[PDB]
């Protein structure tokens, strides 16, 4: 007693949408650091009938039977992460379930430290994530700065985190919890530092590496597992899994961390899983243990220093002055232009990238920069020598950009009007459009 | 740079259990209440490339660009929401980003009352949800119960919610909120009851309606939207969607609950949507209004009523004597067996249940049920007439598992020994895998 109809006959009308977005994406250069294209075999995973099953608890620990299939995937899962991230599962554990990477993250503190634990982690306006503590003097923006008591730690006037600083916190602020790994960073992190740092006051060491956590697998930056007693990614980004998350613990540190953990993701906050999730997560955690997947992190990072370079070459500054990973953050200030402006500008050429804070910024209304990434494009094939190109277009469009804003000024409502008809917008478009279109599309 | 093989070739190791997994499902008499299928259309949403997108914000306010297309889907979506459970689209509102139904009555929980704030709800042995304020002596074991203040009310020894004791409990105990709708609840709710204690006490009126959410939008069962303050639903159970949640506010109550509601989901607690999982529930909203669905969910109510019938022929009692709705809790303890025995024997015979406290139960460790629901039957084409026969089959699997309680003992470990190869269990497998695997399978 169901429809059996394809989406297209069945609703026509999201089928429509569905397949302009996918026009869309293949027409875009998408320079957002956060994402990705998941390949047929993910997808084919998340459209699986294993969603159908409720198998609330864990592995063997179910509440209900005829979680033997079930089991094997959480259970598959779980070894090849361990694998993928160069642990040993007598050493490490880690839990499959988390929906996302926020959820992973709440969930993980709360598991240490428990409500009105003490947290500190870096401020959102220095590249901190938003589950790392984030509140504002108007609002506890986070519930981890409101169901945890949250401090923040600045980076300095070049973008670095400043270790004095974050020591300086500690013991004054004697926290359960030191979080590291961000959300804008465009630099390595000395954990061996903040593993120094944590053990003087007694506490945590907590890494988030969702951003570079393909680097950290293939050992091509520093490793937080031989320092931390959490590492929490989500698996959608530079990994290119579905949107998920996996938490690490370090049971060799700490004995009895795997049941505050698991209890945590479930029964404390999740109910049911989602098996699709973990059956993805699953497939691509087989990918990224390969050495393909290695050379093409390494790609991602041949790109992105390419990137960096060549904007520096068309006189764009960039905070830190370049980058150890992945993405890189525009200072846009010489060319007084907001990154609202130019991300605006970007849309209309089909440019992927999001506004973005700076050192220099005190507020998260007229944010002066742009973050950009490699991922995504890398993914698409795109080698060395197309760097120049994309930094080229983004240079063009900094330029209409001032262009726009010397004609209709920097009110944002008063920019925006003159985006529409841009001749050459349309005609830069155009070129953006002729060669993502060309590139290839998982 | 990326592997296009598909699922098969790439993954041949996951690929077989998945293959596993969907035989599995196609051969068993799935009892769980809820569970469901879903149909290939929902399945196609949740492969779809529009999970590569990252859209933190709303519709119209997000943080990143290029969601023109993704806004148009979770506008529709929330549109598509609000003619289903037939409300006006100006007096409530609802949200379509939460990721499942724990981290909806989370977010909404917080919503209204913060953090030490005060909640009511069912307890679980009586039929209540973990995300309804639940702990224990030894534990904290729900977040709703930790951080937040929570007071827990029973069910009479019929099985029915005792008023008298909500509103002895509310004016003494004084919640900012108390909830309603419940996980294995067989009756229906009097809302305009609890909406009048809630007023008594100046306390918000929450209805989670995740098992029942088709019978309150095809109007088969009491309608809570006439009395609450927040409905929250999951889409993957009664309502065959994805596994995701929905949350409701009524604004003309509460102006300015939409901006609380909605900075609760986003960003207090997630991040980025899922937009997959939105496009599929938009898909299956709008299989949810056409009169064919109302259909299906009156034959899930005269399928429960006359399989809790059938049940009752062959004298086997029933928590409340009956059922109101998609569900039936079977009391075992004339039988003196335990639920944990039965839901053993089940799946040796592939009949998919779950073990249930029943009133007279202290601890959930030894629970003296089993609940069943007839909505995965009735969705494989089950009619009344077909009933009789998995009346039938429990029965059976009743008194067998009677009589190797008597071979093995009571102990749990004692008498799992007996359950491989049975003669009679290899029989009513094979009786149950011939009948289940004829059915109708999306
Ligand atoms: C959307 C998001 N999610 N997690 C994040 C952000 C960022 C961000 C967040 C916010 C923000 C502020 C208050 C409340 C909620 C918010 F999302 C504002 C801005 C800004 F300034 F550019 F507008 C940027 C950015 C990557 C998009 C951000 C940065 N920078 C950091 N570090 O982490
Ligand atoms: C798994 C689950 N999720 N939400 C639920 C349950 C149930 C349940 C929950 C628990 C439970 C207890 C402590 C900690 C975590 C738990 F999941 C124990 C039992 C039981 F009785 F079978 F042991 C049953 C049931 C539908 C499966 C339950 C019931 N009854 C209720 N009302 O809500
Ligand atoms: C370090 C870090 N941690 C957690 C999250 C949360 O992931 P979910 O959105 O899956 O909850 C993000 C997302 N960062 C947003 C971005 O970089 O674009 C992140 O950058
Ligand atoms: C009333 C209610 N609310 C929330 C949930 C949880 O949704 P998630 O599992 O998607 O977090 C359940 C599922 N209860 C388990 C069952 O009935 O089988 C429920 O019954
Ligand atoms: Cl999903």
């Amino acid at each position: 007693m169901f429809n059996n109809e394809p989406l297209e006959q069945i609703d026509k009308e999201l089928h429509d949408i569905l397949a302009d977005e996918e026009k869309r994406q293949r027409e875009t250069i998408n320079l957002i650091a956060s994402e990705n294209l998941t390949n047929g075999a993910v997808r084919e995973c998340l459209g699986n009938r294993v969603s159908n099953k409720y198998s609330e608890g864990y592995p063997k620990k179910r509440y209900y039977g005829g979680n033997d299939f079930i089991d094997k995937i959480e259970e598959l899962c779980q070894k090849r992460a361990l694998e993928a991230f160069n642990v040993s599962d007598e050493e490490w554990g880690v839990n499959v379930q988390p929906l996302s990477g926020s959820a992973a993250n709440v969930q993980a503190l709360y598991a240490l430290v428990g409500v009105k634990g003490k947290i500190m982690g870096m401020h959102l306006c220095s590249g901190g994530h938003l589950t790392h503590g984030f509140f504002d003097e108007k609002k506890k923006v986070s519930i981890t700065s409101d169901m945890f008591e949250s401090k923040l730690y600045k980076c300095n006037s070049q973008g670095y985190v400043d270790l004095d600083a974050v020591r300086e916190m500690a013991l004054s602020f004697k926290p359960k919890v030191i979080i590291c790994g961000y959300t804008s960073y465009p630099r390595d992190i000395d954990y061996q530092q903040f593993r120094q740092i944590c053990d003087e006051v007694n506490a945590y060491l907590f890494a988030d590496i969702s951003h570079i956590s393909s680097f950290v697998a293939c050992n091509i930056l520093n490793n937080p597992f031989l320092h931390a007693d959490v590492v929490t990614t989500t698996t959608h980004k530079i990994l290119r899994g579905p949107r998920s998350a996996l938490i690490f613990f370090n049971k060799k540190r700490n004995p009895g961390i795997e049941q505050k953990i698991n209890s945590a993701v479930f029964p404390s906050f999740q109910g049911g899983p989602h098996n699709n999730k973990i059956a993805a997560v699953a497939c691509q955690l087989k990918e990224v243990h390969s050495p393909a997947f290695k050379e093409y992190t390494q790609q991602v990072l041949l790109n992105s220093k390419a990137l960096a370079k060549a904007l520096i070459s068309k006189q764009i500054d960039l905070v830190t002055n370049g980058t150890d990973n992945h993405l890189i953050v525009v200072d846009l200030r010489k060319f007084s232009i907001t990154g609202s402006k130019l991300q605006e500008t970007c849309n209309a050429i089909n440019v992927s990238l999001n506004k973005n804070t700076i050192p220099s910024d005190v507020d998260c209304v007229s944010p002066s920069g742009v973050r950009i990434g490699t991922p995504a494009m890398t993914t698409r094939g795109a080698k060395e020598k197309d760097m120049e190109f994309i930094a080229d277009v983004l240079a063009r469009a900094i330029k209409i950009t001032v262009d726009l804003q010397e004609q209709y000024g920097k009110k944002l409502v008063d920019f925006k009007k003159g985006l529409p008809g841009n001749a050459q917008l349309q005609q830069l478009k155009q070129e953006v459009v002729t060669w993502a279109g060309a590139l290839p599309f998982p």
